[PDB]
């Protein structure tokens, strides 16, 4: 009885977690898009439908 | 995908020309006109209707 009470008092209410933080860090997608000197910006190739006035 | 992006970036917007400068250089007409000692000038034969005063 003493050992059981000691074990119960030591363990308390310790929740058991089956997993931790996943090791897969990359949550985005690889950017396979090309970059060329013809681009108007590092994020865009052309401004196709844009109309100035 | 990597090969397609590489090809697209390398080709860019290269316009394809079906023709180059034409090899036919002579754009004028052959001068079949004669030249004679009777001519008043290398470019003219007579001054027919010219009236002096």
């Amino acid at each position: 009885e003493a050992h059981i009470q000691m074990k119960a008092a030591a363990l308390k209410s310790a929740q058991s977690r089956l997993f931790g933080l996943d090791g897969g860090i990359s949550t985005q997608e690889e950017n396979t898009e090309r970059h060329t000197t013809e681009d108007v910006s590092p994020s865009m190739h052309t401004l196709l439908g844009v109309k100035n006035m």
